[PDB]
DNA sequence: CATCTG
DNA sequence: CAGATG
């Protein structure tokens, strides 16, 4: 956590750009591991020998744990972090709608800024466009502040539409947060099941309203359960306007609703041990449901949910207030 | 994983 | 449809 610190780090830095840049899936991969078990770690490493003995520890890994621990700096660290060219790629795929992929082309291109970006605004696509529109307010963090009074329009709104929907703002936002990044609705609809079939301008009906208030204001993508968006809170008094923020908005049937609302409030940490102690108590949890562990070796079955209660409940635990669902 | 592109 | 992005 802190005794194997840079190497841990400069592998990532190493992982990171063979992917990135070059297309290493397997090297990018092997950085990976490595950093991992490093990372677990117990000792002081203190040579690459020492390293080399940790499983996904190679030889090559070792050799460049050399010349970290023997000087301050690695070679191949120092020239990649030169390198315009994989600068760029680092860069333009700040960009939201642009990948990796994406980022090599254009770079081969010769787009490489910002600005190159626009003069070409031909060779974008949507996303790729708006997410070029909104850089900076894309880049800009969300004050809970703003966040309630999103979540205060939202709710009115989707109220209005509808008496029995159910949102539900996920998210750091719900763990208490004081800045979140993006915003999560969690929807569903007494009418909308497992077994339902479909109903999408359940969804697309609420799409419409957020943006009919002005509420959303792009669309990045549009599917039957999910949508990704755009939106901003109204200029109150034109001086100060405000940024643009990313939400998002997805449809789950009614009858998996907790289980996601647990899910994607987090933290990762809170959901692994609470999924841990889930396969003590004899049980399973996921990302939709919760089942009986069978001893077979494993076994199914949709334990039944009205909120996120019935679910910790079920694996005998003290309901974690959202707040403190930290780790 | 769900959506988009081409 | 394989493939890219979130
Ligand atoms: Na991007
Ligand atoms: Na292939």
């Amino acid at each position: 956590e802190t005794l194997n610190g840079g190497i841990t780090d400069m592998l990532t830095e190493l992982a990171n750009f063979e992917k990135n840049v070059s297309q290493a899936i397997h090297k990018y991969n092997a950085y990976r591991k490595a950093a991992s078990v490093i990372a677990k770690y117990p000792h002081k490493i203190k040579s690459g020998a020492e390293a080399k003995k940790l499983p996904g520890v190679g030889t090559k890994i070792a050799e460049k744990i050399d010349e970290f621990l023997a000087t301050g700096k690695l070679r191949k660290l120092e020239k990649i972090r030169q390198d315009d060219t994989s600068s760029s790629i680092n860069f333009l795929t700040r960009v939201s709608g642009i990948g990796p992929s994406a980022a090599r082309k254009f770079v081969d291109e010769g787009i490489k800024t910002l600005e190159d970006l626009r003069k070409n605004e031909d060779k974008l696509n949507h996303h790729q466009r708006i997410g070029l529109k909104y850089f900076g307010d894309f880049e800009k963090r969300i004050p809970r502040e703003e966040m309630l009074q999103m979540q205060d329009i939202v709710l009115n709104e989707v109220k209005k539409v509808d008496s029995e929907y159910i949102a539900t703002v996920c998210g750091s936002f719900r763990r208490g947060a004081e800045s979140s990044g993006d915003m999560d609705v969690l929807l569903t609809h007494p009418s909308f099941t497992s077994e339902s079939t479909k109903q999408p301008k359940l969804l697309h009906q609420v799409v419409e309203q957020l943006q009919k208030v002005h509420f959303i204001t792009d669309t990045l993508s549009k599917g039957e359960t999910k949508f990704m968006g755009v939106c901003q809170l109204p200029s109150k008094n034109d001086e100060k306007e405000y940024p643009h923020r990313r939400i998002d908005i997805r449809l789950i049937p009614k009858d998996q609703y907790y289980c996601g609302v647990l899910y994607f409030t987090g933290s990762d940490i809170f959901n692994k041990n609470m999924r841990a102690h889930a396969l003590e108590k004899g049980f399973t949890i996921n990302e939709y449901t919760i089942r009986p562990l069978g001893v077979t070796g494993v076994a199914g079955e949709p334990l039944p949910v009205d909120s996120e209660k019935d679910i910790f409940d079920y694996i005998q635990w003290k309901y974690r207030e959202p707040k403190d669902r930290s780790e």
